[PDB]
């Protein structure tokens, strides 16, 4: 039986994985949660429902409403993996809360099935540094697809490796029909990931993540627009075949491959069912329209904290957009002019601080950019 | 640099073997050539462009001479490509060397089957065609108690989503060469599940076909968890022709792969039972087992050459292998012998002739 911490988990991966192991009592055990405070009723009835009290909560204001969280307040999450015995800790904490406890997870040698995309877009060679071969599994549908796909061949016979993406809502838009697109036409309600996937950014930084996970060259990282999202992403080798991943999307698949890894859980996930006429399609992303993917490799190449540097000036000029300062093409423009600036942040993150630096200087860009347009 | 017999040299998949190992020079090294004699203007002009000797059709002459060079050369790997019951013998042979057999020939496994298996150590046969060389690199993908289902991938023929009655009025030109024929008619599916069967061990009810009329995947594993993984490429036999040679050893440079630069889709859809039972009707030979299998191929031998000579409707192709099947309960016999599985095989050719008349 593994003992698992599910880290994010009031959130849709965190439930997800609830489940799945809740489903699988004989190969898994909750030993831990966290959550990050939004949403501290779904972690009391998770208490509640799993009886494990081992859990935190990053907001100490939202802890201080309840009264008796362990851990809580500044690394209540990274505390928890450092101080809990367990096999495998899932990471599905949102954005810069992840970082930390991916390295606590690390440190520990427990198996870090991986869901936030800050934690390696940001930390590059700081979290690689702190892994040993094959203890970060991803929870990614894409990144999981090619994890899977990889056991076709021997490292040396991969050629390319193809993400598929959506495509987004705005697929098939053209410059100037996206000029005038709004937030709430993106998918985004304004609040106290579906931006990111309008943007195709959500793509570029699953590119990143793609390069430091699987050691593959950027320019043989390949993306290609599949609308029906069945087939997850796929592997072409020296010899000219290409295996892929397909499923109905569903999460929980890939969740539960990240737990058991190495072995499958089953019944986790329906399969494909060919008893109905289906047609997949497949596209070249429209580069000029999304440029997105291209600054990605741009960043990934350079190196070092500029992918840490292009996640940071996503995350202010889509702030930008949200609060009606700047139009939706701005997004990826702001990008790009922070990146042109950033000649001082290609160098390897060697600790935290560089990371959080690099952040820091790259949001104080993108707001001159924004502030001025 | 691995020792390579290549018997059936002179055809489709002989010729694109020798062009890999060609282009392949430190991978493999021809050691032997065969072929059945019919085909003898490229065979002297394989051993003239190759500088190989040590050919089969002259040091070897006669019905076994393809044997008899496969039991004398030493080998690390024999294609058998011979087409028919020629093979049969030379797999034994092959086998009993202790090289991998790169399989091509149908009738070895199809109608061979428990013959064969017995011969063979566990991978010791690497298959040649498409469809299993997908199935091998996708089973990569979990261990063999997580695999559910193998998904076989057909391409339909040229009658696909035809009905029932629109069958009736096709011609042998229509049908597109026996080989093509056993696409159109489902038959060669039928022949490639029972293959599926067994060379994998996975049981007949967890065999699937679905139709895919681009002929891209060339077939997928459905795993426990509700994953499927599955092999692509543009068609292309020198692919699984290479990895059959160089297993598990990719082979650089093979075949082009997918190419996502251009727009594409993919048909999946179910293949129509009621109007093409020959993927139905493999599978309850092969439940049967014995040398029901031997009959169902030998069967549709009789009853599609009966179809190309204007004898018979092209639904009765299937509807004679069913015919023939069914009276065959004697057959559910285990073959002791290579004799017995002739026999049957004899036999589910007269008993075809007597429902063609
Ligand atoms: O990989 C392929 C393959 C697939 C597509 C194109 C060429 C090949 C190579 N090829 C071998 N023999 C003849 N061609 N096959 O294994 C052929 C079987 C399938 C098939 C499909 C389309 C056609 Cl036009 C024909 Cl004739 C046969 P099926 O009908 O059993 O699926
Ligand atoms: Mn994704």
């Amino acid at each position: 039986r593994l003992r698992v911490v599910v880290l994010g988990s009031t959130g849709s991966i965190g439930t997800q994985a609830l489940q799945v192991i809740a489903d699988n009592p004989d190969r898994f055990e909750v030993v831990g949660l966290a959550a990050g405070g939004a949403h501290l009723d779904t972690l009391l009835r998770q208490r509640a429902q799993t009886g494990v009290t081992n859990i935190a909560v990053a907001d100490e204001h939202a802890a201080q409403r309840v009264g008796d969280i362990p851990y809580h307040g500044s690394d209540a999450a990274t505390r928890l993996v450092e101080q809990t015995e367990a096999d495998v800790v899932l990471n599905a904490l949102v954005g810069a809360l992840g970082l930390r406890p991916t390295l606590a997870a690390l440190k520990t040698g427990a198996r870090l099935a991986l869901a936030n995309k800050e934690s390696l877009v940001a930390g590059g060679s700081l979290v690689l540094r702190a892994a040993r071969p094959g203890q970060i599994v991803p929870v990614d549908s894409e990144h999981s697809a090619l994890a899977q796909c990889l056991r076709g061949g021997t490292p040396d016979e991969v050629a390319k490796l193809v993400l598929t993406a959506s495509g987004g809502p705005f697929r098939g838009w053209s410059a100037a029909d996206l000029e005038h697109v709004t937030p709430e036409q993106a998918g985004a309600h304004p609040t106290w990931n579906t931006l990111n996937s309008a943007s195709l950014v959500n793509k570029g930084l699953e590119v990143i993540e793609t390069h430091l996970l699987f050691g593959i060259p950027y320019d043989r990282i390949d993306v290609v627009v599949h609308p029906q999202s069945i087939i997850h992403s796929m592997v072409t080798f020296i010899d000219g075949s290409t295996i892929a991943q397909a499923s109905p999307p569903d999460m929980k698949l890939p969740i539960s491959l990240a737990l058991g890894w190495p072995r499958r859980v089953s019944g986790a996930a329906a399969a494909c069912d060919f008893h109905t006429a289906s047609s997949w399609e497949f596209e070249p992303l429209d580069t000029d329209v999304f440029p997105a993917v291209e600054l990605a490799r741009q960043a990934g190449v350079a190196g070092g904290c500029m992918t840490a540097v292009y996640n940071a000036a996503n995350e202010e000029a889509a702030a930008a957009f949200l609060a009606g300062r700047i139009g939706f093409p701005a997004i990826v423009g702001i990008i790009a002019d922070v990146l042109h600036a950033a000649d001082q942040w290609a160098v390897e993150p060697a600790t935290v601080d560089d990371v959080l630096d690099a952040q820091r200087w790259a949001r104080e860009r993108a707001q001159r950019a924004v502030s001025g347009m």
